[PDB]
């Protein structure tokens, strides 16, 4: 008799596997030959080139066992011939156990893959680096291949060779992903590939000694759980023998003696969900993540094809789309399957998409599009929202989310934070107004498991609603784009039922879990229900919101040119008849502007690829864009002679006067004087008085009207700023406190000829160098208005930089206010705990205004979308040097993801407000943000709001997407105070109806929503009444 | 605050008052004003109704 | 009110445990020492106190 | 927690009663004995006799 | 406090902690509203100082 | 003034140790 | 393999900067030499600059 010793045990049995057990589950009896058919160029359809192999128009060269045959961003086809005989593997699984090559301590998605096709077209699997098996006969007489006469077949192997970007040490600067070019880089090596039969006992009892020996390490020496497992396993160990393997059965009985006993009555019930996140764009171009989605599909519609009792989900209605453009048979096997309901469409946005940077009518327009093709596709209602990897979540997103018919909430990116930790994991998120919004995160805190016991109680663990909940969700799939479920973590799930020491954890579907939290968590606590008030702010990355600034840019002239074009489409439709709708193109301009919103291509992390066909998108539907407007007012002159001609066509959603809101005023008393005096240039409006000091700098903005100087005399307004940021992790994604520390002021700048306009205004221009940075920068103080205009061309050529402008104001407060996508937000300015501290840098919307009891200043933005402010005291006399600057944000250069980013020319707008109301606020920002258009024809405002009873506001005006020429109206509050008005028509809308509809623009609303009208039938549209909460949203459609 | 969000935030359920308490929005407030107590809580209220009343 | 909470109490007092833990064995047992501290007249009545008790 | 023996044996005893020259069981351990015949968390413990452990 | 004034402010140069608002104890908070009399009763004579100077 | 996280300033330097100081220290001038 | 010449300040600097950073992985969170070491690091790693040597 001798000790036992269970880290010594440990170590034998992961020898045992590493070097015994494996080997033993495939057991090979042939080998195939291969022959390859290379292209180092844009890949052609799968289903041509079958075609042309079938009719046979390709020639193919004899390929070795061993050998390469990479290309960077290359294809191949490799045909494949086996000799697979039937009469002695009756009742055994047969597969095919290929292996490209892939490396070993790379990743799991990030190499060279491909696809088994079928001579005739189909698809069977695909050859992933951690699942590399294909089912060729199973073991019941089905064989999903063809067998000849003889006992012979053949295959074809799509392979995709995909360099990895990243280089020798981490987040490297790599020249990869620019192009296609044809020379080898990174070739892969062909391995061992043959024909092999399936053991199933000996891949049971691996994974028995697998799920034992990972049991083992977790727990701790003063369990009997602990001991009795050590034993057992150590009893097992001795009997098994790898010289005859006929002892497998007599081991697996004495190791489940201790696989049987049921778990303490207290662990929490995890319901596990196969989740595979297909990325649309990082790292590789849209023409890639097609194949990759397809891949995922084939291998979950493959494993799921033998294993009953499995679920599977999948977001982002794109990629259902291409699968059915692509491949009308995996889109055949997938809706069949659905039926059943294993194949769970979760995730009613079109594309899984960013939430900070994008505007909110692209965020209904992904909600709309994406419910729309769910219904009228696949014929299945998604309940609730799936966005499991984004960067930040507005406050808006509950009352968006609850109208538009959702009743949970998933996400689990909360969980990276730097400092602090969320206080719950499922709670109810209450949004800006009053919308509450059931939310669960993941306590695992990883999308992509591999279901490692580790994993399964360190996601117990780390459960704060531990008290009331007894209840988690588990996603479990190599993803992070590419993968989907294997054989083993399918198996890991089922040995875990009951397993003692562990959590429960059984299949299930998202919509029952979200019964049982609900159920548990407002059902039964009755007045203990955790609740979050507020926006989710990620605490990681923050440099995301001022990276690859074109993209951005583009993205907000785009959607103004959208909101103009389709009004200007609407009014075309209702003025005169014959003018068809282009809804066609209109769908074609979405759907593709939303694609590149994607939450890893807006904030800009990709290859030179994306961000080039993302910047070529952009000019290109803003070229179609206008020549469908200038088409529409063309026809819209058409329906009666001799309206009005108006020059520059600037068409604002808001403006100062209540019934000029929507109108067609054009782009273009007191001249603006001058009194050049000393060492610097001072500006007279009438309202302001402006001095520019000698180098491009305000060092005075006094108000007038008020004898207020706005300006701290401890610092100069518009100074540059080029902090130095050297990120370690996650280099284009984040900026770390390093900045703010190392700062350098330019001090190098000399100003240039003030000139007053033609028109009236005065502009100054100055120019300011770097050590490769030139800006030429002009200040304009138009006459007759309370508003200071800053633009600026920046020549940005150098490398690991960051470059800020501040504009310090003395209002003196606690909160600033910036805006949420439909509302405002409060944010601390004076950081004062651990936590308050990482909101250093945060997302803003065209605006930021810095309020107290009544004066107000504003700092209205233009193409922008970082920001920061912070308290300054200075040394001064007589308290002079106290106040709050607000530094904006105006790019970085980040290097890894791109060798060269944001080199040229970038062009930079802003202005400062005193004396901001938000009426001027809104109607100033609405007047920086608008498109200048060229000659069309003035037209009436369709609608107008004049008993206006706080700030209501215009946000969209556009058609009925059935069809039935319906107008509808989208309206909001952006102040938070309650809103009364009263809406008009115009002439033809006489008569009508106005109903209130959901987002979903269809007739139905839920009970607990504030809603807008009196009563909610059909009310006459002639002085209709509307009432408003704080930041309401309501919709309107109003019949002929 | 008035809705407490974080662990600390929760810690704040009772603090002093001085003769008034006052609640505002952008243009509306309202105010509870004080004579000899200088204590108070204020708590969200989400109550089960019809079209948010 | 104690039935009122006993029950509420209860609701976690009749889970059973994991089956691998220790299955004790409970022994009464009154440890009298014959001469420590007292002389050997107090130990009758120590063993009669136990006894009795 | 201390059984050293605790991967062939599951099985312990356990002596309960004030002892050390005077006392005996009383009824807060012959109270907890019954309470804890299988409560969760804690180890199973009976009433028995020293022979059958 | 010299030597604090020469550590964190003269030698930081920027990196001067700083505390924005209120010092708020997180203990106790039922001294607000006890023994109403004498707040009652202070807050009276607070008023009759002022007036009476 | 922004708070200090040792365990970030650790990993910066390591990154700073594995990309940028460590080619400095030979330069080369040809080639044999 | 090529011909190279050698810099001895980098090399004392990356040496210094080794044992400062391996001297702080061990030291516990109670130590006022920890924090000192930690901000003498933030410190030194902002000067210093690979695009002049100097
Ligand atoms: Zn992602
Ligand atoms: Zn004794």
């Amino acid at each position: 008799s001798m000790f036992l010793l269970p880290n010594q045990q440990l170590e034998r049995c992961d020898r045992v596997m590493q070097q015994r057990v494996k080997p033993h589950i495939h057991t090979t009896l042939a080998a195939c030959t291969l022959r390859s058919f290379h292209n180092p160029g844009e890949p052609v359809p799968s289903s041509e080139f079958l075609a042309k192999v079938r009719n046979g128009q390709v020639p193919f060269e004899p390929f070795r066992v061993p050998g390469v045959w990479g290309t960077t961003w290359g294809t191949t086809w490799f045909e494949v011939n086996g000799h697979i005989d039937m009469a002695a593997v009756k009742g055994r699984k047969v597969e095919l156990m290929v292996d490209l090559g892939w490396l070993d301590h790379r990743g799991p998605g990030f190499q060279s893959e491909g696809l088994v096709y079928r001579a005739d077209g189909t698809a069977i699997k695909s050859a992933n680096p951690r699942n590399h098996w294909i089912p060729l006969v199973y073991a019941d007489g089905s064989s999903t291949v063809e067998l000849d006469e003889h006992g012979d077949f053949t295959v074809y192997i799509e392979a995709a060779a995909n360099p990895f970007v990243e280089g020798p040490t981490p987040f490297s600067p790599t020249e990869l992903g620019e192009e296609a070019t044809g020379t080898c880089d990174f070739p892969y090596t062909l391995s061992r590939m043959d024909i092999t039969i399936f053991n199933e006992d000996v891949f049971a009892y691996d994974m028995d000694l697998e799920t034992v020996s990972s049991l083992i390490r977790e727990l701790k020496d003063d369990d009997p759980r602990y001991w009795q497992l050590a034993k057992a396993l150590q009893r097992s160990l001795n009997i098994y023998d790898e010289r005859d393997l006929e002892t497998v059965p007599a081991a697996r009985a004495a190791l489940a003696g201790v696989l049987a006993e049921p778990a303490a009555s207290s662990a929490i019930n995890h319901i596990a969900i196969g989740h595979a996140h297909i990325d649309s764009a990082w790292l590789w171009p849209v023409r890639e993540t097609r194949r990759k989605v397809a891949r995922t599909v084939s291998n979950v519609l493959a494993l799921m094809d033998e294993d009953p009792d499995f679920t599977y989900a999948m977001s982002s209605a794109q990629q259902y789309a291409w699968l059915e453009e692509e491949h009308p048979d995996l889109f055949a096997r997938m809706k069949r399957r659905i039926e059943e309901g294993r194949f769970i469409p979760v995730g009613g946005m079109w594309v899984e998409s960013d939430n900070m940077i994008p505007s909110g009518e692209s965020l209904v327009r992904q909600i709309t599009f994406g419910r729309r093709y769910f219904k009228e596709h696949l014929g299945v209602t998604p309940r609730g929202i799936w966005l499991p990897d984004s960067f930040g979540y507005a406050g808006s997103w509950p009352q968006i989310a609850r109208r538009a018919g959702f009743d949970w909430f998933l996400t689990q990116k909360i969980s990276w934070n730097d400092t602090t930790k969320f206080p719950h994991h499922s709670f109810m998120w209450e949004g800006i107004d009053g919308t509450r919004i059931l939310t669960h995160f993941p306590p695992s805190d990883t999308y992509c498991s591999s279901m490692s016991m580790r994993e399964l109680m360190y996601s117990q663990r780390n459960f704060l609603d531990k008290d009331l909940s007894r209840n988690a969700i588990l996603l479990y799939g190599f993803g992070d784009g590419g993968g989907g479920p294997t054989r083993e973590m399918t198996a890991r799930i089922r040995r875990d039922h009951d397993l003692a020491g562990a959590p429960k954890i059984d299949f299930g579907t998202p919509d029952q879990l979200f019964d049982r939290v609900r159920k548990d968590i407002v059902d039964d606590a009755r007045g203990e229900t955790p609740v979050f008030h507020g926006e989710l702010y990620l605490e990681l990355h923050r440099g995301t919101l001022t990276a690859q600034q074109d993209m951005k840019r583009g993205c907000r002239q785009e959607e103004s040119m959208l909101r103009v074009v389709e009004y200007l489409c609407a009014v075309a439709s209702i003025k005169n008849p014959g003018y068809v709708y282009p809804r066609e193109e209109l769908d074609r301009i979405w759907k593709t502007l939303l694609l590149n919103q994607f939450h890893d291509i807006l904030p800009g992390s990709a290859i030179a690829w994306v961000h080039r066909q993302a910047r070529e998108e952009y000019a290109r539907d803003i070229a179609h864009l206008r020549d469908i407007a200038a088409a529409a007012g063309q026809a819209v002159k058409e329906a009666e002679p001799g309206i009005a001609t108006v020059k520059h066509a600037v068409i604002a959603p808001y403006a100062s006067n209540p019934q000029y809101s929507w109108a067609v005023r054009d782009g273009g008393v007191i001249p603006v004087s001058v009194e050049r005096g000393g060492n610097a240039i001072i500006l007279d409006n009438g309202r302001l008085r402006v001095r520019i000091e000698a180098d491009g700098t305000v060092s005075s903005l006094i108000d007038l009207a008020l004898r207020r100087e706005l300006v701290p005399s401890g610092v100069r307004m518009g100074r540059y700023e080029l902090l130095k940021d050297e990120p370690f992790h996650w280099d284009a994604w984040d900026i770390q406190r390093d900045a703010f520390l190392a700062a350098d002021t330019l001090t190098d700048a000399m100003v240039e000829h003030v000139e007053d306009m033609p028109d009236g205004s005065a502009a100054i221009h100055v120019v300011t160098r770097a050590r490769g940075v030139e800006i030429h920068t002009v200040i304009t103080l138009r006459p007759g208005s309370g508003s200071l205009d800053f633009t600026a061309d920046v020549n940005w050529h150098a490398v690991e930089k960051f470059l800020k402008v501040d504009m310090p104001v003395t209002v003196q407060a606690v909160n600033a206010q910036y805006e949420c996508q439909y509302g405002l937000v409060e944010r601390p300015i004076n950081k004062n705990t651990r936590s308050d501290d990482a909101k250093f840098e945060s997302c803003t919307h065209r605006f930021v205004r810095i309020a107290d009891a009544d004066y107000a200043a504003a700092v209205v933005n233009a193409s922008t979308y970082g920001s920061d402010v912070s308290p300054i005291h200075a040394a001064a006399a007589h308290g002079a040097g106290r106040g709050t600057m607000v530094r904006l944000s105006l790019l970085s250069a980040p290097l890894y993801p791109d060798p060269r980013t944001d080199q040229g020319e970038h062009f930079f707008a802003w202005s400062l407000v005193a004396g901001a109301g938000m009426e001027s606020v809104l109607a100033e920002a609405s007047r920086l943000n608008a498109p200048i258009m060229g000659e069309l024809p003035a037209v009436r405002p369709l609608a107008t709001l004049t008993d206006v009873a706080g700030t209501p506001v215009l946000d969209w005006v556009k058609l009925a997407d059935d069809g039935s020429g319906d107008l509808i109206v989208r309206l909001y509050e952006a102040a938070g105070g309650d809103a009364k008005a009263t809406l008009r028509l115009d002439d033809t809308f006489a008569g009508c109806t106005v109903e209130e509809v959901n987002l979903m623009e269809e007739p139905v609303l839920a009970d607990d929503l504030p809603r807008a009208l009196v009563a909610g039938g059909p009310v006459p549209a002639e002085g209709a009444s509307v009432s408003f909460t704080p930041f309401q949203i309501v919709t309107l459609r109003i019949r002929r």
